[PDB]
C-alpha cells in the first residue's frame, strides 16, 4: 500500500497561536535554527543569542537587508525612509541624519528630558481630572509622545483637544491593522491568493497620512532657514541644499522617513506603557514596592528626573522586564541577506529573508530562570542595590546595522512617564473586577487589547500640596 504524493508541507497550522512562538516551540525537533520556502522564496529562522549575534553584530553588514512585501511597499512609499528601506545609500544616509538629530537634545532649552516632562505634566493633569473613574489611558498618552515626537521633527506640538490628533489615531490605527493580520512574518502569502480589499485599505489610509505630512512639508518650506537647525526636518533639509545626494532626499524620501520616525515613535513607547500598567495590576506586590521605593527616594518635594533613575531601580527592572517578556518586535524586522553569507557554519545565500526569533532568546529555559514569570527582580543583584543584566539572551533593541535608532529616547519616555504617574496617582482595578490579558495581539507590534484602569490621585500626593 502506498503513500499519498505530497505536494506540500507546513510544520503547525497557519493562524494558530502566535508565529513567534510556534517557531520557538520547533526548536525542540529541528535545532535553533532552520529555514522554510514559499514558492522560490526561501526564509530562515535563528532562536539562539549566539547565530543571532552573528546575524546582526558580528556578520551584521551582510545580513542587514530588508525584504520586500507588497504590504511594505505601501507604507515606505517603494522601500524609501529607514525601517523598511534595503540596505544602501538611501537608508544608511537618511538613518545618519535621524541619528545625528538626537545629538541637537541633549542640552539648552531643549534638553530631552526638559520636553519629555513637559508633556508628561500636561498628561498627568489631564488624567487628574477623571479622579475617581476608569478609563483608557491610551490616548491621553499617545497624545503626551505624539507631541514629543512632533518637537523633534518640527520643533511644535499640537494643542489639547485638536482634531488632527484623532484623525492621526484613527490611520495609524488603520495601518497597523492591515499592514498584516497578525505577525509580519507570514508563512503563507495569502493576499496573493484571495480576491481581498486589504491593499485597497491600507493605500487609503497611508494616503491620508502622506496628505498631512506633505501639508507640514510645504508649511515648513518657508519657516526654514540654514542660520537655525534645531529639529529633525532641518537637519534633512541642510544635507539636501548641500548637494550626488539630491535624489536621496526628495520630497518623498524625507517625507517617508518622517514617517517611520513618528511612528516608531508613537506607537512602540505608547505599546510598553500599556503592557506596564497591565502587569502592575496583575501583581499588586511589585506595584507596592515601586510606590515604597518612589516615596523613599524622590519623595513629593518635586517631580522625577532621569538623574532618579540612578536609585528608581525596581522601576528600571520592571521596564526591563516588560520589554523581556512582552518585546515590541517578538521577532524583529525581516532580514535579509545581501551577499551569499553563512550562518553558524551553515551556507545562506544572497536574498535570502532571516529572521530572529527575540521571543526564544527570551525565553530560552538555559538562559533564563521561569523565563514565563514576571520577576523584575531577575534585573537586581540579590541585595536590590544595583542592576544586573543575568544573561546575554537580550535584545529589545536589536543590534548591529539596523537596531533601534530611538533607543535612548524611548528608554527615558518610559522610565519618566511611569515615575510620574507612580508618584501623583493610585493605579488600580476598575469596580468590575476586570483585568486586562496579558496574552497580546500580535501585529506588526505587539499590541495588548484595549482594558480600563481606575485612577486616584494618591493622599500623600494631596496631603503634601498644603
Ligand atoms: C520600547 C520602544 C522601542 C523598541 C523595543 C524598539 C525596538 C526596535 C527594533 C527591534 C527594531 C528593529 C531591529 C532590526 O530590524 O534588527 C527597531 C528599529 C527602528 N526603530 Fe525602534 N524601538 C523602540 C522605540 C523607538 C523610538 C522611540 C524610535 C524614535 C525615532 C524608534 C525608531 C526606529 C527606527 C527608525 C528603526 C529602523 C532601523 C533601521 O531600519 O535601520 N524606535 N526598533
Ligand atoms: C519597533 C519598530 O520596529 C518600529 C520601526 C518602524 C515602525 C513603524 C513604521 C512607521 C509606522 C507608521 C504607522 O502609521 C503605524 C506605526 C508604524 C507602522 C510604525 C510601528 C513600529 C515600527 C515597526
Amino acid at each position: 500500500l502506498l503513500s499519498l504524493p505530497l505536494v506540500g508541507s507546513l510544520p503547525f497550522l497557519p493562524r494558530h497561536g502566535h508565529m513567534h512562538n510556534n517557531f520557538f516551540k520547533l526548536q525542540k525537533k529541528y535545532g535553533p535554527i532552520y529555514s522554510v520556502r514559499m514558492g522560490t522564496k526561501t526564509t530562515v529562522i535563528v532562536g539562539h543569542h549566539q547565530l543571532a549575534k552573528e546575524v546582526l553584530i558580528k556578520k551584521g553588514k551582510d545580513f542587514s537587508g530588508r525584504p520586500q512585501m507588497a504590504t511594505l511597499d505601501i507604507l515606505s512609499n517603494n522601500r524609501k525612509g529607514i525601517a523598511f528601506a534595503d540596505s544602501g545609500a538611501h537608508w544608511q544616509l537618511h538613518r545618519r541624519l535621524a541619528m545625528a538629530t538626537f545629538a541637537l537634545f541633549k542640552d539648552g532649552d531643549q534638553k530631552l528630558e526638559k520636553i519629555i516632562c513637559q508633556e508628561i505634566s500636561t498628561l498627568c493633569d489631564m488624567l487628574a481630572t477623571h479622579n475617581g473613574q476608569s478609563i483608557d489611558i491610551s490616548f491621553p498618552v499617545f497624545v503626551a509622545v505624539t507631541n514629543v515626537i512632533s518637537l523633534i521633527c518640527f520643533n511644535t506640538s499640537y494643542k489639547n483637544g485638536d482634531p488632527e490628533l484623532n484623525v492621526i489615531q484613527n490611520y495609524n490605527e488603520g495601518i497597523i491593522d492591515n499592514l498584516s493580520k497578525d505577525s509580519l512574518v507570514d508563512l503563507v502569502p495569502w493576499l496573493k491568493i484571495f480576491p481581498n480589499k486589504t491593499l485597497e485599505k491600507l493605500k487609503s489610509h497611508v494616503k491620508i497620512r502622506n496628505d498631512l505630512l506633505n501639508k507640514i512639508l510645504e508649511n515648513y518650506k518657508e519657516k526654514f532657514r540654514s542660520d537655525s537647525i534645531t529639529n529633525m526636518l532641518d537637519t534633512l533639509m541642510q544635507a539636501k541644499m548641500n548637494s550626488q545626494d539630491s535624489e536621496l532626499l526628495s520630497d518623498n524620501h524625507i517625507l517617508t522617513t518622517i514617517g517611520d520616525i513618528f511612528g516608531a515613535g508613537v506607537e512602540t513607547t505608547t505599546s510598553v506603557v500599556k503592557w506596564t500598567l497591565a502587569f502592575l495590576l496583575h501583581n499588586p506586590q511589585v506595584k507596592k514596592k515601586l510606590y515604597e521605593e518612589i516615596d523613599q527616594n524622590v519623595g513629593f518635594s518635586r517631580t522625577p528626573t532621569i538623574s532618579d533613575r540612578n536609585r528608581l531601580l525596581l522601576l528600571e527592572a520592571t521596564i526591563r522586564e516588560v520589554l523581556r517578556l512582552r518585546p515590541v518586535a517578538p521577532m524583529l524586522i525581516p532580514h535579509k541577506a545581501n551577499v551569499d553569507s553563512s550562518i553558524g557554519e551553515f551556507a545562506v545565500d544572497k536574498g535570502t529573508e532571516v529572521i530572529i526569533n527575540l521571543w526564544a532568546l527570551h525565553h530560552n529555559e538555559k538562559e533564563w530562570h521561569q523565563p514565563d514569570q514576571f520577576m523584575p527582580e531577575r534585573f537586581l543583584n540579590p541585595a536590590g542595590t544595583q542592576l544586573i543584566s543575568p544573561s546575554v539572551s537580550y535584545l529589545p533593541f536589536g543590534a548591529g546595522p539596523r537596531s533601534c535608532i530611538g533607543e535612548i529616547l524611548a528608554r527615558q519616555e518610559l522610565f519618566l512617564i511611569m515615575a510620574w504617574l507612580l508618584q501623583r496617582f493610585d493605579l488600580e482595578v476598575p469596580d468590575d473586577g476586570q483585568l486586562p490579558s496579558l496574552e497580546g495581539i500580535p501585529k506588526v507590534v505587539f499590541l495588548i487589547d484595549s482594558f480600563k484602569v481606575k485612577i486616584k490621585v494618591r493622599q500623600a500626593w494631596r496631603e503634601a500640596q498644603a
